[PDB]
């Protein structure tokens, strides 16, 4: 009845022209079609509605729109909201019709490729922003942040469906690596939000917390390696160790000499002196990634990449803090796509219609493992409730790696034709497809008035 | 004998350590292997010398090499360096041996691709940089230097190989096509070099000169059409001029509408307002070219191209003056590519080895045809004898569609199965190779040298 009045004066406010805004807005939504155009003429029906670039780009494009509508008109009336668990919504949204999801085949290899390039921006800015003073102190009892919790939840999961659904002693191995991940592309733009905040970085805590997930998703891959090699009895396992603990020793190894040139004489009067060292170290973080992969060690990349990224920034100290703002304007656009990518993966009738709600309880118990772990993991040091209860709510967000080797289980067993794998296989890829759609951005979403409920902020 | 007393001293002149430059140059020659190590980790054999984007980049690579060096150590004892023959040279030296010529093996279409984008940023910055004062009076004089000196050219090399090496009278109008074009993507920095010596700009003289490259090249491919129809027999010849007319007519329409509002409304307040414009128009350039590529008008992209260029900066005649550093600093990298695309064509053995000192002749005069019919194209506008001759050497340059339809004509000799024909197109293979291997540069060389000796300049 009222809405009529109330568009009427919606009208009225208009009617003097905020022509201005309006212009912009125009434009905005009117330059779309440029580079679509553009490649069409390049290839052709790549660009039409059964291409893969079209399918590409309108991911994109739906991505950064699905994130903004997410917290674009309302707040559940305390809080801003989390952009990326739209961003990441769209293309699973995309994903589950797929009566329309046939106009979007991407090419796999392709696809991968920018779901493992998106995730060196983060990288890179996680390492530049790290500050050495705090936690040359702090050391070992990150480390405990970083290992206790996560493998705690791991095998606390292990067991339960090892008692539950039946995992053999040997295998719930696999479900504790699937559920043993972190995924720092949410957690940093947290942190850094924060820092602007000033209220943690009175004790430099956000860059202490994001530090922490490097390694144990080089440990929940080098279980996975010999645990194949074990209950899908792929290879040596001894050698699948060996495996996953050189690709440790030669990431933490390599990325030093880096930093001993890039720290110490990238000659100052250079003309696009902080213009070059930006897409230098871009390139060096991929060449890392992509060449780790080429070798088959995956996770030595993002070791070289933090360690070279954190040695530079000491050295670029001074400097550090302009480099710093072409990686975040070219960072605005790598998240979206990322998280439509993430979420174009399976839909909820292909794993199981039904024994949703009888199955989940491996994973929620889990959840709440890792938070008081958490906690457990700092046994002196100082911080009180708040803190405590701060840092135990940092470390949860878990969406990436789940994504990265979540189906690559059942795929294994289907090539190497294990019937009683290839279920278990399926009940993993369900499993894990769980373990992303909701971690990572719902405890992301508290932070940023938690940092103010629990830490302090100058005048 | 003396040289290794200079040797010595250039060593002692050395121990005093220039340290500075020295990292500088050692930085500069250590990262170039970043993008080849990253597109190898993304392709492989790609980037190895077997591959296609390793030929790209050692070609990119190689032809900026070349053109520094053309100029680095030495001087005709007068005059600078035309960096750009050598930047071209590096190429056609990679074409001339093919025992490792067989490593740079480029995709035609992506090669022909490169080729046809690199001249749009020479395009959109003759565009922007127009006067439009100085032009409006002189309109008909300069579509007398764009029309007149080319045609009588084209006919007079037509004639004298209709003599010389036979060429019927209803044929030899290819010949006249081929030789008939212009090649601005060298002339624009030679004005733009004088404009900032400020010797013609006193009158506006090199913004009037540069802006004539315009039709020339569409009445070239418009006589092509009708020639391959006659002589050729290839479909309806009427239709062929109906062709190249209607490409002329839409290239002049279509570009207008673009004006209509990014001269106008492009709202001023817009944050990257000119950082957004420079691409967006670049896209729109290559928007222009590659959708009348696809329509089968290439020529209609560059009017659209120009005149929305101009538009714009008409509008942009404050801020114009700052989106031109982008296009500049944007088009340092893109000359030596295609300059070495255009370069690794083909060979002179091909071609012939012999009959060369007898066959040059028909392209030799018309070069000197060329220059005083320019001179002849200013019936009474006022222009002393240096003003004059300075016009006509401007004219010359001649290098871009000679490749671009060169051995066209041999295909469609091949394609269609017409052995006299086929020794046709050798011939006219040959020297349309021949009419782009010293014409723009030699050309432009002098141009530093003649705005002073010519031009007047300001205290």
């Amino acid at each position: 009845p009222t809405e009529a009045n109330h568009v009427q004066r919606l009208r009225q406010m208009l009617a003097c022209p905020p022509h201005g805004l309006l212009d912009r807005v125009i434009t905005n939504v009117t330059i779309i079609v440029l580079l679509w155009a553009v490649v069409w003429s390049i290839t052709g029906s790549e660009c039409l509605p059964g291409g893969n670039l079209f399918g590409i780009i309108i991911l994109f494009y739906c991505a950064i729109i699905g994130g903004k509508l997410l917290g674009l008109i309302k707040l559940p009336t305390l809080p801003p909201l989390p952009s990326l668990l739209g961003m990441l919504l769209a293309g699973f949204l995309i994903r589950n019709i797929p009566v329309i999801n046939d106009n979007v085949q991407i090419k796999h290899k392709w696809s991968s490729s920018l779901r493992s390039i998106a995730l060196s921006i983060i990288l890179v800015r996680a390492g530049l922003g790290l500050d050495s003073k705090a936690l040359k102190k702090l050391k070992g009892v990150c480390v405990r942040l970083s290992m206790g919790p996560c493998i705690v939840e791991a095998c606390t999961s292990a067991l339960l469906a090892h008692y539950l659904l039946g995992l053999p002693w040997q295998w719930g191995f696999i479900l504790g690596f699937v559920l043993g991940a972190v995924s720092p592309a949410v957690v940093v733009p947290s942190m850094l939000l924060l820092q602007g905040g000033g209220y943690g970085v009175e004790k430099g805590v956000p860059t202490l917390l994001m530090a922490a997930g490097s390694f144990d998703d080089i440990l929940a891959i080098t279980g996975f390696n010999t645990c194949l090699g074990i209950a899908f009895s792929t290879g040596s396992t001894v050698f699948n160790v060996l495996r996953g603990v050189l690709e440790v020793v030669i990431g933490v190894a390599t990325g030093s000499v880096l930093g001993f040139f890039i720290q110490y004489f990238p000659s100052r009067d250079q003309d696009k002196l902080v213009c070059k060292r930006t897409f230098l170290v871009l390139g060096l973080s991929v060449l890392a990634v992509f060449s780790s992969v080429h070798f088959g060690f995956p996770g030595s990349g993002g070791l070289c990449t933090l360690v070279m990224a954190f040695l530079a920034g000491m050295g670029w100290t001074s400097e550090k803090a302009e480099v710093e703002k072409i990686i975040a304007v070219a960072w605005d656009i790598f998240q979206p796509l990322l998280f439509g990518l993430i979420g174009a993966e399976v839909s909820i009738a292909s794993l199981r219609p039904e024994t949703v709600g009888l199955c989940v309880a491996t994973v929620g118990i889990a959840v709440l493992i890792r938070i008081l772990t958490t906690f457990l993991m700092v046994c002196f040091a100082g911080f009180n409730l708040k803190e405590k209860i701060f840092i135990s709510f940092a470390w949860l967000p878990k969406a990436t790696v789940q994504a990265a080797i979540g189906s690559v289980a059942l795929d294994t067993a289907r090539s190497h034709g294990e019937k009683q794998l290839e279920d278990y296989g399926m009940d993993v890829l369900t499993v894990a497809f769980l373990s992303i759609l909701i971690t990572a951005p719902i405890g992301s979403l508290l932070i940023g008035l938690l940092g103010p409920r629990l830490l302090q902020k100058v005048e």
